[PDB]
């Protein structure tokens, strides 16, 4: 599924991830923008032969079981592809865990290189939350 941008802000928002580890929804949505384009099937392949999976580009090394992950702990308990799916649940039921490990959102690279420190509420300009 290929959200728009209120639509997803509205999903996270229901899902409790707005103020989450203290990151507003922008935050959230500006991630999700930039990780996967608002895409929930997205996928990209990592060099140390992890890939990335879902509207937040969540990893197989610690998060997600996707089979063939070298190191894979699978923390969130969750195969991969469920962070694929049209509902978002999974995704953010990991998202929080990840969120929670101790770095906050600097897990989520593109977040950190392209939204940290920016107008993020920007994100959620127009929408009716």
């Amino acid at each position: 599924k290929v959200f728009g941008r209120c639509e997803l802000a509205a999903a996270m928002k229901r899902h409790g991830l707005d103020n989450y580890r203290g990151y507003s929804l922008g935050n959230w949505v500006c991630a999700a923008k930039f990780e996967s384009n608002f895409n929930t099937q997205a996928t990209n392949r990592n060099t140390d032969g992890s890939t990335d999976y879902g509207i937040l580009q969540i990893n197989s090394r610690w998060w997600c079981n996707d089979g063939r992950t070298p190191g894979s702990r699978n923390l969130c308990n969750i195969p991969c592809s469920a962070l694929l799916s049209s509902d978002i649940t999974a995704s953010v039921n990991c998202a929080k865990k990840i969120v929670s490990d101790g770095n906050g959102m600097n897990a989520w690279v593109a977040w950190r290189n392209r939204c940290k420190g920016t107008d993020v509420q920007a994100w959620i300009r127009g929408c009716r939350l």
